């Protein structure tokens, strides 16, 4: 009976996935392999494939050692506090899928192992799983009342670990303040004046207004580039004695013939004549950019209490006719200045700012982003899930090329390709478009990535296809229908199978051994590398991307990806206790893998604590939905009404209302995830 739709949301099994215990001894084997082979290969391809491994700094095996060998103080030292806060997040949950491991293999899996209900069945697999258990037994209060304390000691891991945090931000920083939405034509002297009427003991270091600096970076780095060219080939003919040559033209390698080449250029005059042109064109730039003024200002005091209080007095709401709201006190320029209008804030770090991206605000900045948005949730809508992509190819009979040689082995291996292949697509479209909505702020940018990327994927990894929908239009069709409460039972009796819970431990083997050496050799990144230094029209150029090619640590992503397997590991931890050890594995080596990318391969980043504190509600995420995944295990065999049922529901009512009153405010303290210990503002290139 339950075929037709339950294994509708994934392309089937190739040869039953191996015979013995839904196939775990198999393609652990063979994933291992493959990690072992997969780190042969990146100790040859690190050091030798032209240093992509080693850029943002040894025996053959010292690139290993290290990694058992690196301190916490030195993290520090090197990648700045970012880094080892992230390294402590992960190492909290490595200590909570120690005791969710203890506890799930020790007391759940012996009570499963007990029941009737699979006992004679042929699938050894799945006695391991809740399905065993007969439906009149209290021994289902056993496992209500595990899925609740499971909630707690996440929610312990959490406030013992932000209460550790204890980031720590530059004094420039805390007293700077960024007022946005004044007046356009207000220049330094009078926001100054302003404040400086306005407050008893204040006195103001700094007033930047903010100016269209798009271009203005823009030549700076062509201008660059030309200086890099012009020095390099210059140093290059002193030592050679004989000139070079290089088509002005893009791609210059390729003019392999002379047919409108004109290949022979000479390097020096062609340097230099594009310095000087660069040169002229820059400074027009930065002459006409004083006439386009943000309308935006950071403004530095001389005191971190008064900074408070400004913050303060511009954040008041109190009772006026209209509504409660805010009132900022007058002054000799209050009109000129516009204070009906200020937004005050403290200022980002000013690493953690885009001066390209300040540009772009109000109405077409959220224009921009709408657009991105619809386009992408219109398309992530009807095909959600690479099975209904391969689905509607078969249904328009696109397979015909492989038809063409009909052999066996592809005719069989070609749709498990091609699930790879979308699997690694979609989550990468929904993480790229986070760099279109330019987000003023790298904090803002790498939020962005984590909700977006993070919510993708539970959809696309967990959820869809475990109720066995293959989209979100499906799931809403299910959802709105016309009977739901009446049919319900038939696609939770879907989530429980042992086959199911066979392919969720399946994705976390392949998560922890492929997923982590791929995370290490990064061969996306090694290929899109390749191709620029290919590409690259002269010497000069190919040493400029050599050194550029070190990006900074995308934390937005790498908690995205994270917490997704944990969220995985823990919704099936009751359910299917066999799980919870190979999440516990993936932890220790993607811990491993991230000390050696952090430190060796990437450059530090520099983002403000929203991000660290923000990636801690995802860990409150993954308990919460465990407790559904008991409430649908219940509901249809016990009803709704027994009591496992009303238990986990009662607790989940309370645990949605808290979450969503914390959401108007984070002013709990008590019932909280959240334990808490209480000249540089100039575009970079500005000033030159
Ligand atoms: C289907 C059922 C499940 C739910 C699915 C959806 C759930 C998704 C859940 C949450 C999505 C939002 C994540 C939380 C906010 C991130 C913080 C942040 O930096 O935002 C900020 C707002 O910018 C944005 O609003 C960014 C996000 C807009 C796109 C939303 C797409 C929805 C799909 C950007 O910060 P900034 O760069 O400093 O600029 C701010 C000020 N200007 C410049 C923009 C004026
Ligand atoms: C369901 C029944 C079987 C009860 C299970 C009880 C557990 C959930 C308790 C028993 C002992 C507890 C542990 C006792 C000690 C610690 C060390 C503590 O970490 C420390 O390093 C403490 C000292 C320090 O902070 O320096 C963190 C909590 C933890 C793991 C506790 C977590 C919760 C545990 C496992
Ligand atoms: C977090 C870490 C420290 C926990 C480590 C726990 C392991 C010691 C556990 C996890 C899963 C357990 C295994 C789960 C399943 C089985 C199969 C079981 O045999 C059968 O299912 C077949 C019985 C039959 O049909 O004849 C024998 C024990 C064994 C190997 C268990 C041995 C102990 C294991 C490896
Ligand atoms: C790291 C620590 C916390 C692990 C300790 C966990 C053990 C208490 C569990 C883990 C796996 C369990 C085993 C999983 C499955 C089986 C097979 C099953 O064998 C039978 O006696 C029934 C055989 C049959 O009649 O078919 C029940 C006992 C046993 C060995 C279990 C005994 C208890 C074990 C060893
Ligand atoms: C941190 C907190 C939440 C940990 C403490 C959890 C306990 C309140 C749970 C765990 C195990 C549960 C017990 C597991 C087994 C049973 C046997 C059960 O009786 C049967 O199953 C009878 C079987 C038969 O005779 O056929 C009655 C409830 C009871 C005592 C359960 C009551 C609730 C217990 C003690
Ligand atoms: C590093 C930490 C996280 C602990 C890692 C533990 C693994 C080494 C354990 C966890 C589950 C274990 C497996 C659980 C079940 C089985 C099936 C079992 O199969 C049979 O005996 C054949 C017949 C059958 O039971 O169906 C043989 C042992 C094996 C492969 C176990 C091998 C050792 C495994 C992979
Ligand atoms: C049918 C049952 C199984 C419920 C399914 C609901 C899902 C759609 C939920 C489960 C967990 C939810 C996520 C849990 C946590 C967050 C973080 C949240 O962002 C914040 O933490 C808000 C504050 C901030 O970071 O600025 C954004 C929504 C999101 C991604 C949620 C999006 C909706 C999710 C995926
Ligand atoms: C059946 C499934 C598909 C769930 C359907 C409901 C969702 C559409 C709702 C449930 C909870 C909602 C979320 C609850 C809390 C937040 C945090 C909120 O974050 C903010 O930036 C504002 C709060 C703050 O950070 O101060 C933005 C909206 C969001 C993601 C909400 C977006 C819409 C969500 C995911």
């Amino acid at each position: 009976n339950p075929k037709d739709y339950c294994y509708s949301a994934r392309i089937r099994s190739t040869v039953l996935q191996g015979l013995p215990f839904g196939g775990v001894p198999t393609v652990l084997a063979l994933d291992f392999m493959c990690f072992l082979a997969l780190l042969f290969l990146f100790s040859i391809l690190r050091k030798v494939a032209w240093d992509y491994g080693r850029l943002a700094l040894n025996g053959f095996c010292s690139w290993l050692t290290a990694i058992f060998r690196i301190k916490d103080d030195e993290i520090r030292d090197k990648c700045g506090g970012d880094a080892v806060h992230y390294l402590s997040f992960q190492r909290h949950i490595i200590g909570l899928l120690v005791v969710v491991g203890v506890l799930s293999v020790g007391i759940v899996l012996p009570v499963n192992f007990s029941g009737d209900l699979l006992e004679n069945n042929a699938y050894s697999f799945g006695r391991t799983t809740i399905a065993n258990l007969k439906s009149g037994n209290n021994l289902l209060w056993l496992h209500t009342s595990f899925a609740f304390l499971y909630l707690l000691l996440t929610v312990y891991s959490m406030r013992r670990h932000t209460s550790k945090m204890r980031y720590k931000e530059d004094d420039l920083v805390k007293r700077t303040l960024f007022i946005n939405g004044i007046s356009k034509y207000a220049e330094s002297e009078k926001i100054k004046k302003h404040f400086e009427e306005a407050y008893p003991n204040c006195t103001v270091l700094e007033a930047r207004p903010c100016y269209n600096v798009a271009r203005l970076m823009f030549l700076d780095a062509e201008r660059k580039k030309a200086e890099r060219g012009k020095l390099y080939f210059t140093n290059l003919q002193s030592k050679e004695n004989v000139p070079a040559m290089i088509n002005p033209k893009p791609c210059g390698h390729l003019c392999c013939c002379v047919v409108r080449g004109c290949e022979q250029v000479e390097a020096i005059e062609y340097y230099t004549k594009l310095e000087q042109r660069l040169k002229e064109d820059y400074r027009r730039e930065k002459e006409k950019v004083n006439e386009k003024p943000l309308g935006m200002a950071f403004v530095t005091f001389h005191n971190e209490t008064i900074t408070a209080i400004i913050l303060k007095d511009f954040n008041v709401c109190k009772c006026q006719g209209c509504t409660c709201r805010g009132e900022p006190r007058a002054s000799s320029c209050s009109e000129a200045l516009h204070i009906s209008n200020w937004t005050v804030t403290y200022a980002p770090d000013p690493q953690n700012i885009y001066w390209e991206h300040l540009s772009i605000r109000g109405f077409i900045w959220w224009l921009r982003c709408l657009v991105i948005n619809v386009v992408l949730f219109i398309l992530l809508f009807f095909l959600t899930t690479p099975a209904i992509i391969i689905t509607t190819m078969d249904k328009f009979n696109v397979t015909k090329p492989v038809e063409y040689l009909n052999n066996p082995i592809i005719t069989q291996f070609f749709p498990t390709l091609l699930l790879w292949c979308f699997s690694a697509l979609l989550p990468t479209i929904v993480y790229y478009s986070a760099f279109f909505e330019a987000h003023w702020t790298r904090s803002g940018e790498n939020r962005t990535t984590m909700h977006k990327c993070y919510t993708f994927l539970i959809f696309m990894v967990l959820l869809l296809p475990s109720l066995g929908l293959s989209s979100l239009d499906l799931f809403f069709r299910w959802l709105f229908d016309k009977k739901f409460l009446a049919e319900a039972a038939i696609r939770f009796e879907c989530v429980f199978l042992p086959d199911n819970g066979a392919f969720f431990v399946n994705y976390v083997i392949a998560s922890a051994f492929i997923g982590n050496a791929m995370d290490l050799l990064r061969i996306p990144g090694l290929l899109m590398y390749m191709i620029r230094l290919c590409l690259a029209r002269s010497a000069a150029e190919r040493r400029n991307v050599k050194r550029h090619q070190a990006y900074e640590f995308q934390f937005g992503a790498a908690y995205a990806w994270m917490m997704c397997v944990f969220t995985v590991v823990m919704t099936y931890s009751i359910t299917c206790p066999i799980i919870v050890p190979f999440g516990l594995m993936y932890m220790l080596l993607k811990h491993l893998v991230d000390r050696y990318n952090l430190y060796y391969a990437y450059l530090p980043a520099k983002l403000d604590k929203k991000i660290h504190s923000g990636a801690v509600n995802q860990v409150v995420a993954a308990p919460i939905l465990c407790l559904f995944w008991l409430l649908f295990f219940s509901t249809m065999r016990t009803g709704f009404l027994a009591p496992t049922s009303m238990f986990t529901f009662v607790v989940l009512v309370i645990t949605i209302v808290i979450c969503l009153c914390h959401v108007c405010f984070g002013h709990f303290k008590y019932l909280s995830a959240h334990n808490y210990k209480i000249a540089k503002y100039i575009a970079q290139v500005l000033q030159d």
